[PDB]
């Protein structure tokens, strides 16, 4: 699901859309959240209307407009999972971080905007965070169980700005010596923060994925909401 008429240009003369949560109370930060490989589906929803809950606005970009638009995969769903999969083996990371951009450009002078961003990435989001988080776009980036961090710890001196990361000690896609790859590597920049969440697999923070964990989700959420905070006026 988008919101109808919202239409944000990237750096190409892309176009695309969003789902768009105004602030319960303006002014507000605004929330730039990144998709998992699912398009922008129930978890984006419910994720935007979770920020909003918690003082937010929030922008969830339409990143897989370049090859589709309006795509919102059911993660149950066998076939549509295959679509996901599809989408993100195709995906440009580049162009995604473009759009991510654009959208946070679009998110700092919206009417409800106090002019701080955010960032929040799930998955395929979390590995496009850590990416946005060295360029440098955002006041502060989060990512939860971003795939293949180990190969981009050569950004790590890149980045400037605060950013979180929430990895599951379970993810098959992070095996151990990656992990202290990782581990070691973010050591070196302290305005990078990254947990272990020892009983968590990837996705433990969406509901419907057979590896949600309520402990772990909850921890890592509300360390999210501790980290933004500073935003909010």
């Amino acid at each position: 699901m988008l919101t109808e008429g919202i239409s944000i240009q990237s750096y190409d003369g892309h176009t695309f859309g969003a789902l768009v949560g105004s602030p319960a109370k303006a002014p507000a930060p605004v929330i730039v959240i990144a998709q998992e490989i699912f398009g922008v589906n129930a978890f984006m929803r419910e994720t935007v209307s979770w920020l909003v809950d918690q003082g937010y606005a929030a922008v969830c970009p339409d990143l897989y407009a370049r090859q589709a638009p309006g795509t919102a995969l059911d993660p149950q769903d066998e076939r549509q999972r295959e679509q996901a999969y599809k989408l993100w083996q195709a995906f440009d990371m580049e162009a995604g971080v473009g759009d991510l951009e654009a959208a946070i450009r679009y998110a700092r002078h919206q009417p409800y905007s106090n002019g701080k961003v955010g960032l929040v990435g799930y998955s395929l989001g979390g590995a496009l965070a850590f990416l946005v988080a060295a360029k440098g776009y955002v006041d502060r980036a989060v990512g939860y169980y971003g795939v293949g961090l180990e190969k981009q710890l050569n950004k790590v001196p890149e980045v400037k700005h605060p950013a979180l990361f929430h990895m599951g000690g379970q993810d098959h896609f992070v095996p151990a010596p990656s992990r202290q790859l990782i581990t070691e590597g973010f050591g070196a920049n302290p305005l990078l923060q990254v947990h272990w969440y020892e009983e968590a697999g990837h996705s433990f923070a969406r509901t419907s994925s057979s590896g949600y964990v309520a402990s772990a989700a909850a921890l890592a959420n509300e360390r999210t909401l501790d980290f933004l905070a500073p935003l909010q006026s």
